[PDB]
């Protein structure tokens, strides 16, 4: 009922904002894409930013699912190779035009830095801490505090993706950034 | 004329002090005018609104952050580019740990300036110094030849997240010790020297 309306609105908002950006699409156009009235939409979402918060949750769930599948697919043989594949998986997924627009460009603006940090960490800290713990257990990464390392790596990878997202030559930005991240990772791994 | 130049400096000083202590959201422009000893009319002549005064406060705070980083690196006695990078990382944790810098740069500025605004300021102050330390290390053979701007950007993201993690940690003393250790391991893995 309400759940059907909310799911229609989130789907339509993800599609249209994914293509043209948060700033360029109003709630009435999203209501039309979804097949609901303005009244029904206003009942479910106070304002545009509330609908965007639910869009970011569903997109982040999909980002983390896709990254897990690419890492499972990579044929990584050790925890060190799992971390290298996880970095390749992030650059691949964050290079999706919808992810670029909603997560890398719009979410930091609409959510704020604190908001974006909270979402990024809520979705990514667990996977990141896991990869670090497995590398430490396999003797391929120095025993060190896991959470601070995970935090710093997430900040590095988020900034890498945002640099590529806004680069004048994104093809070259991506190749050069991937080399930077490999050197950084490889200096930690043994 | 001289009265107005004095008023502008008094407002920036008083706003920096009070917002530094209690946060942007907790201090209004009337209290800042009173602190500075000027009328609301004199404050309104200098600053269209509260956020315009905050933008000028961020500029003098950022100038002092970058000056203090340069001072702490000069004071380290670093003799090589590699040792200057190690000193610069320790200097950022020290400077970003100043309670006024924490409150105005790490907490208030992203909110008041917005994302685009805050990133533009952060880059204007930090990218130059960072790229210079990287170029010197590459020239000295202490860092592999590579494109400078992508490395600078990734390291700035790492260092910004380190500072924000300490700023909001349950135990900031421990967060800072542990973050300093992981950043030292990270740069020592990349530096030939
Ligand atoms: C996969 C991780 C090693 S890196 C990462 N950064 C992120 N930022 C925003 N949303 C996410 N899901 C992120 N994941
Ligand atoms: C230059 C390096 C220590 S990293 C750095 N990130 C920053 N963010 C905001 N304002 C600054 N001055 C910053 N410096």
């Amino acid at each position: 009922r309400s759940a059907a309306t909310r799911e229609a609105l989130i789907t339509g908002a993800r599609k249209l904002w994914g293509l043209r950006g948060y700033a360029e699409v109003g709630t009435p156009e999203i209501a039309t894409e979804a097949g609901v009235t303005r009244g029904a939409m206003y009942h479910q979402f106070a304002d545009k930013a509330a609908l965007f918060r639910d869009v970011v949750e569903v997109v982040e769930q999909d980002v983390m699912a896709r990254m897990a599948t690419l890492v499972a697919a990579s044929g990584a043989a050790t925890p060190a190779d799992a971390i290298r594949a996880a970095v390749d998986a992030w650059l691949e997924v964050s290079g999706d035009p919808e992810v670029r627009q909603l997560i890398l460009l719009d979410a930091p603006v609409v959510l704020g830095w604190a908001g974006f940090r909270d979402v990024a960490q809520r979705y990514s800290l667990g996977m990141t801490e896991q990869l670090i713990t497995e590398a430490i257990r396999a003797g391929q990464l120095a025993r060190q505090p896991v959470r601070p390392l995970a935090q710093v790596l997430i900040g590095a990878l988020d900034e890498a993706a945002m640099f590529i997202a806004t680069a004048d030559d994104p093809k070259r930005a991506r190749r050069e950034t991937r080399q930077v991240l490999r050197r950084l990772i490889d200096g930690m791994l043994n």
